[PDB]
């Protein structure tokens, strides 16, 4: 439950399973900037430039995507996964990340990317801190 120091997240990825027309590029860039600042201020800095940011659709897209990521980006520390409401994509991200490829993933809801609040960003930093701590 305690906050872990020493975490720096330099290589990370975004997979957006929410529809681009709903969660546009500027939503992603804005969400990301807000996340960079609060994680910085908290002392678990996530660098502002993700190594990869793409839209995907459907649970079947998850495993080919993570394979690509794992095959392409050495030192990949985290995949942030944006979800549009209740979706089987969540189950699949966890199956593949935790069980198949050993890749750390953190899911977040589309609504919290379209409009951030300090508290929802805080919730996310803590979930991330526990994971990589
Ligand atoms: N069945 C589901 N469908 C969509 N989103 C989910 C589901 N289960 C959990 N989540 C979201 O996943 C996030 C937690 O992800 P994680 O901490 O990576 O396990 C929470 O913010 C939830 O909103």
């Amino acid at each position: 439950k305690q906050f872990h120091t020493g975490i720096e997240i330099k290589v990370w990825a975004i997979a957006c399973f929410a529809p681009q027309r709903q969660c546009t590029e500027v939503h992603l860039k804005s969400f990301t900037e807000q996340l960079r600042k609060i994680s910085r201020d908290a002392g678990m800095p996530i660098q502002g430039q993700p190594c990869f940011c793409k839209y995907a659709q459907g649970a079947d897209s998850v495993e080919p995507m993570f394979r690509h990521l794992k095959n392409t980006y050495a030192g990949l520390q985290l995949v942030v996964v944006i979800l549009p409401g209740k979706t089987p994509v969540y189950a699949e991200v966890k199956r593949v990340g935790d069980t198949v490829l050993g890749m750390a993933t953190q899911c977040v809801q589309m609504k919290n990317v379209q409009r951030t609040t300090p508290q929802t960003l805080s919730n996310l930093c803590l979930k991330i801190n526990v994971k990589l701590g």
